[PDB]
C-alpha cells in the first residue's frame, strides 16, 4: 500500500523541481461515494504545495481547481465550506448572476490574498485556457472516468483506487 | 520492539508538521483516574512546543486546543492549576468566576502570542468552540479505553495507546 | 533496469552543481518533425529554467543558447511565436522584420535578465554568432538521427537519445 | 562494544528532546572519593555546554542546575573553587560568607546570561530550590552506586552509569 | 574501474574541502605536442575556478599559480592568446614588451579579484618568483611521463595520469 | 586497511564538533630530528587553521597552543623562522632578545586575533604558562617514540602515531 503510493509520487508530480509561477490545473474527480471532508484535505493540500504568496516573492502563484463527475448541489456546498474556513478563491463569477470572467481567474493566480481558483465545468475550464498566456500544466488525478483535455496542453494522468491517496501524491 | 509501536503510530496518523500551517488543531487526550498528574503535564507541554508558534517572526500564529475526558472534575482542576503556576498561559472561556462559556476568548487566545494553548473544560465547551472557529479544524484523540464521539464533518485520527506515556513521543 | 539509461547519461557529461559560472553554453536539440511542439517546449523550459542566472542577486548574468535543426520553417516559427506568447522572451538576432543577423543582440541578451535565452535561426547565424561571443563557450548537442558538425574548437559532448522525450529529464 | 552501550543511553534513557526551552533543568550527579575532581570538571563543562543557551541573541535563558551527593565538602569546595577560577561563574545561593541560603540568587542566576550555571550543596538547598522555582523543572539523575530520593511530582530521569567518566558522553 | 581509480586519484592526492585558505598554490601541468589546446583550457578553467576566491564578500583573496612544461612556445603563446581572449584575465610578470621578468606583477594579481590565475613562463621564472611569495606555498604537479625537480622544501605532491582529460576531474 | 587506522585515532579522541570553545588547548608534538622541517609545516597549519577562530564577527577568539619536545634548537629556531616568513605570526612570550618569559603575551595573544597561535619552546615554559592562564587548559599529545611527562590535574590525551605525517589527519 505505501510502495504504492511511493511510485505515484516520485514519477509524475516531481513537488520540489518544480517552483516557477505557471498556470498549474488539478483536476480531480468528484464522485458521490467520496465525501466532501476528503476532497477538503485534498484541496488544502494541493494549495500549501503549488501556490508561494509569501511577501518576500515577486512572483506569485496560485493553483486552478476543476472538478468533474459530481452535482452541483455538493459542488456548490464545498465551494461554501471553503469560503468559511478562509481559503479565498475565485472561479469568474464575482457576483450574484455574472457572466464567467476569465480576468477574475488571471488576477487571482497573481494575487496573494486569493489562495487558489476553481473552476465550475468544462466549459469555464476551456474558456480559461484561452485566457493565460503563460505555460500552463495540466494534472488529472481520477478513479473511474478521466477529462478530455486539449492536445497542446502539457497533461499528465494519474489513475488512484480513491480519492484519498489523491492528497499524498500531491 | 516498542520502538516500532511508537514509530509505526507517529507516521500512520499524525504527521510530523502538517505543513506547519495556522490550524484549530484539537488534541483530545483520553485522562484516566489511575493516569498519574504530571505524566499528562509532559504530553501537554510536548504539544504546546510542537504544535504551536509564538514566535515573534510569524504574522500568522496558532495554538492548539486541549480537552479532557474520562477523569473527575477534583484532578481536572488541579492539573490546570499546576499549568498556570508553571507560566505555561492558557484559557477556556471562563476570564472570570461565574462566567458562562465566552467562546470567543479561545478564539483570540489562538492567536496570542502570550497565550500557549486552549483548554476546554468538556463537551458542551468543546462543541460550542467549533461552531466559533470559522478556519480548518483538525481533531487529534488519543485515548486507551473510551473513544469520544466527533462530528462527522471535521478531520480526525484516532489513536490507540497503551498508555497516557507513549502520547508523549506520538505527537 | 530501464532508469539506469537516464541516469547514466546525467553523469556522464552534463551536471548543473558544477557549472554556476556564466559560460555562452549552446544548446542543441534535433527537431526531427515527428514530435509536436509541446515535448520541444517542456525541453526548453528546462533548460532555461537550469542554464541561466537571471535572478536580481547576481551580477553576472547568463542565458543558454538554443539551436535547432532537422526541421521545417513552419513549426520552428511556430514553436517561436508560442514561446513568445508564454513571457519566455528571447531574441534571435532579428530585432525587426527584414533585418540582417545581428549578433550583438545576441551579445546584450545573454547578460540581460529580462531576456530569457537566445534563438539561433540556423547553422549560418549558428556560426557567425561564435565569432561575436569572447568568452568561453560550451556546445550540448542532443540528437537521435542527424548530428551537427560543431567546429573542433570549441568544447563539445554529444547526447544520443531515444527520443526527445529523454532530453528534459538529462539537463 | 563500550560505544554502544551509551549510544542507546545518549537515545533513549535521555535525548535532546525538547531543548532550546527554559526550563529548570536539574542535573544529580554522584561524586565519590575514588572519581577524581579532573572528570568532574569535563563532565560539568559538557552539561553547560550543552543545556544552557546564553547568547545575546535570545531573549529566554537558561543554565543548568548541578546537584552533588556522596562527597566530602573538602573536595566539593576544591571543586567550586577551580570553576570559579576559570571563569564558570556560578551561583549557590550564598553570595557572601555567613550568609543564609537565598534561592533568589539562583531566580537570577537561572535567566543571567554571565552566569553559567547553578550549584547546588546538599539535599537540604535542592529541596528549598524546588519550591521557589515556579516554572517547569526536570531532575536528570547520574549514578553509580547510591542514588538520591527526588520528589514524586517531579519528572525524574534516572541513569546508572558504569563510572562518572561515562556522564561526559551520555549527556 | 576509470570511474574507481578517479576517485582514489581524487580523494588521496588532493582535498578540496579543507583547502580554503589564501596559500600561494602552484599548479604545474605537463604540456605535450599531442595534447589539444581545447583540453587544457577546461583544466586551466577548472582550476582557476575551484583553487581563486575572488568574490567581492572576501578580504583574503587567492589565485591559482599556472606552469606549463614539455611544450613548445608557439602553442604555448597560442594558449595564452586564447584564455586572455576570453576574459580569463591573468598575469604572467611581462607587463610590456621587452619587459624583464618582474615577480612583482605576480605579487599582486594574486591579491587582485580582476586577475583570475598567474601563468607562469618557464622554470627559470618558477624558481625567480618561488623568492618572492613569503607565504606558504604548495605545488601540485599533473604529469604523464616527464616530472619536475621541484624544490625540496616545499610542500610538493606528484600525480601521474594517462592524459591530460581527466586532470580537470581531479581538480 | 590503512585508512581505517587514521579513522579510529581521529574519532576516539579529538572532534572538531564537540569542542568549539575558547579553552586553551595545547598541542604537544614531537619533533625528534629524522623528520624534515616541512611537513612539520603542514601539521602546524592544520594545527592552526582547524583549532582557532580569529574571525571579525566572534568576540570570544582561542589560538591553539604548541609545544615540541625532543629536537635540537637549531631547527626549533629554525622552524620558528619559516613561520613567521610565511605569515604566521605567533608569540612565544620573549617580545625582545634578553626577555625572560613573559606569560602575559602567550595571554593577550591568546585573544588576539592578529596572533594566530602561541609558541612554546620547552618544558619550563610550560609549566609556567599553566599557572598564567585561568581558563580551562587541555593538552593534546602526539608522539612517536617518547612521550611528555604532563601533570595530572588537566585534561590530557596521548596519542602514538606511526610517523609525523599521520598527526595532521587525526587534527
Amino acid at each position: 500500500r505505501k510502495e504504492y503510493l511511493r511510485k505515484l509520487k516520485e514519477s509524475f508530480i516531481r513537488r520540489s523541481v518544480n517552483t516557477s509561477p505557471y498556470a498549474r490545473f488539478f483536476i480531480l474527480e468528484f464522485q458521490d461515494k467520496t465525501d466532501i471532508k476528503t476532497v477538503k484535505d485534498c484541496i488544502y493540500k494541493i494549495q500549501s504545495n503549488w501556490s508561494n504568496l509569501s511577501k518576500r516573492t515577486d512572483r506569485p502563484y496560485s493553483p486552478f481547481l476543476l472538478f468533474h463527475g459530481t452535482s452541483d448541489a455538493n459542488l456548490y456546498e464545498l465551494k461554501n465550506q471553503l469560503f468559511n474556513e478562509d481559503l479565498i478563491f475565485t472561479d469568474g463569477y464575482p457576483f450574484k448572476g455574472s457572466v464567467f470572467t476569465p480576468k477574475m481567474l488571471i488576477e487571482g493566480f497573481s494575487n496573494k490574498e486569493i489562495h487558489f481558483q476553481f473552476i465550475n465545468d468544462i466549459d469555464d475550464f476551456n474558456e480559461t485556457l484561452n485566457s493565460i498566456n503563460i505555460r500552463k500544466e495540466v494534472y488529472q488525478f481520477y478513479t473511474e472516468n478521466c477529462l478530455d483535455i486539449p492536445s497542446q496542453l502539457p497533461q499528465v494522468n494519474i489513475q488512484v483506487k480513491d480519492f484519498a491517496d489523491i492528497k499524498e501524491i500531491v
